[PDB]
C-alpha cells in the first residue's frame, strides 16, 4: 500500500525547533522527509528543507521530528517513500479561522450547536455579545473545519458569535435576534386556538429536553385521508424595533424562522401550512420542517427553519405588510395521502422575522 497524509499536528508558529507529527499510514521504507516550495503537484520537487532526523511509531502512520532551521514559509511537507510519496500543504503560520454555517441562530439553552468552518485549531473563546461558551463542551473535528458546543445562558439580544483562536477571530453578525422575535408563548404573542395543540415547559426529564419557556407541541395519532388535525393559531407581534428591521426593507429579503423539534419522526403524506395574518391566498402549503443547516429532518433535536417570507405574504415591504390588517401567525398539519396512521410529536417556538 502507498503512503498518504491525513494531517500534520504542530503548534504555530512553526519555528526552527518546534515538533511536528505527520499524521496518515503506509510510512513503509521512508526514503526521505522534506519540506518543498512546489505545490500541487511535486513531480521533480526540489529538496527545499530536508528533515534528516525523524522517528516512526509501531503502527507506520505517524512520523516526528523537529521543524529544520530556514524552514520555508509555504509550500508542501513530503514523505517520500519506497512504492510512491505522499505530500499536504504546508505554512509556517495560522490563518484566521472562518465561519461558513451555523446549526441555529437562536440556539436554546443547554442544547448542542454546530459550527462549520475552517482553521478552528487552538481555540480560545467561543463569545455571543457578553457570554462565553464554557470551553469544556466543546469538540473540534480532527480537520479542524467543523466544532459543536453547549449553548450557555442566551444573550440579551442582536450580537456577534465569535470563535476566537490564536491566529484570529470569525465573526458572525446578526446572532441571538431576540428583538426580530414575533411570537415567543412568553412575554411576545399568545396562543388562539387549535387542533392537537398543547404547551410544554421542558424541565431535563422528557422531549423536547430543553425550551426557552413555554413552547407549543403538535401531537396525537394521524390517520390517513386527514384534511383537518393540527393547528397552532397564534396571535403575533409584528411591531419590531426599527433599528433591527428597517421599515423599508424589501419582503424579498426576509424570512419567517422558528425553531421546531421533532420528538418522532414519521413518513411521507403529512404536510404544514404556514399563512400570516389571515392570507390564506398566500400560503405556504406542503411544508415539512427541515433544518436549515442540514436540509433535513433532525429528530430529536431542536432545529431552525426558515420561510421566505415572500412566499408568505402579497407585500413587497417590511412595512407594507405591518399595516396589513390583522395579527395571526397560523401553522396547519393534514395528511392529504394513504399513508398513516402516524404517532406525531413537535414543538414549536421563537418564530422571529430575519433578513436572509
Ligand atoms: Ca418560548
Amino acid at each position: 500500500p502507498a503512503p498518504y497524509i491525513t494531517r500534520v499536528a504542530t503548534t504555530f508558529p512553526v519555528e526552527t525547533g518546534t515538533p511536528l507529527r505527520i499524521v496518515g499510514g503506509n510510512f513503509y521504507e521512508i526514503q526521505r522527509v522534506y519540506f518543498t516550495t512546489a505545490v500541487d503537484d511535486i513531480t521533480n520537487a526540489p529538496v527545499s528543507v530536508e528533515v534528516t532526523d525523524y522517528t516512526v511509531n509501531k503502527n507506520f502512520d505517524e512520523i516526528s521530528f523537529n521543524a529544520p532551521a530556514g524552514l520555508i514559509d509555504e509550500g508542501s511537507l513530503v514523505v517520500e517513500c519506497y512504492t510512491a510519496s505522499a505530500f499536504t500543504p504546508f505554512r509556517r503560520t495560522a490563518l484566521p479561522p472562518s465561519i461558513s454555517k451555523v446549526s441555529s441562530m437562536m440556539p436554546i439553552t443547554g442544547t448542542t450547536v454546530t459550527v462549520l468552518g475552517q482553521n478552528f485549531m487552538d481555540i480560545v473563546s467561543i463569545t455571543m455579545g457578553n457570554r462565553s461558551v464554557d470551553l469544556s463542551t466543546v469538540t473540534v473535528s480532527e480537520a479542524n473545519d467543523m466544532l459543536t458546543f453547549t449553548m450557555p445562558r442566551a444573550p440579551q439580544g442582536t450580537c456577534s458569535l465569535a470563535i476566537t483562536t490564536m491566529g484570529g477571530t470569525a465573526e458572525v453578525p446578526g446572532f441571538y435576534p431576540l428583538e426580530n422575535i414575533v411570537l415567543n408563548y412568553d412575554n411576545i404573542g399568545w396562543f388562539s386556538w387549535g387542533g392537537q395543540a398543547v404547551p410544554v415547559t421542558a424541565d431535563g426529564t422528557a422531549a423536547p429536553f430543553f425550551s426557552d419557556g413555554k413552547c407549543y407541541s403538535i401531537s396525537g395519532e394521524l390517520s390517513a385521508w386527514n384534511y383537518w388535525w393540527g393547528q397552532l393559531q397564534n396571535g403575533a407581534v409584528w411591531g419590531i424595533d426599527t433599528a433591527f428591521l428597517p421599515t423599508d426593507t424589501p419582503t424579498s429579503e426576509l424570512a419567517l424562522q422558528f425553531e421546531c423539534f421533532v420528538a418522532v419522526e414519521y413518513g411521507e403524506g403529512p404536510v404544514f401550512r404556514i399563512y400570516l395574518k389571515g392570507n390564506e391566498a398566500h400560503n405556504y402549503t406542503n411544508y415539512r420542517p427541515v433544518s436549515d443547516f442540514t436540509g433535513k429532518t433532525e429528530v430529536g433535536q431542536w432545529m431552525q427553519c426558515s420561510i421566505p417570507l415572500s412566499e408568505l405574504v402579497d407585500e413587497t415591504t417590511w412595512g407594507e405588510f405591518q399595516k396589513r390588517d390583522g395579527d395571526e401567525l397560523a401553522l396547519q398539519m393534514t395528511n392529504p395521502s394513504e399513508n398513516g396512521p402516524y404517532n406525531i410529536e413537535m414543538y414549536f417556538d421563537n418564530f422571529r422575522v430575519v433578513k436572509i
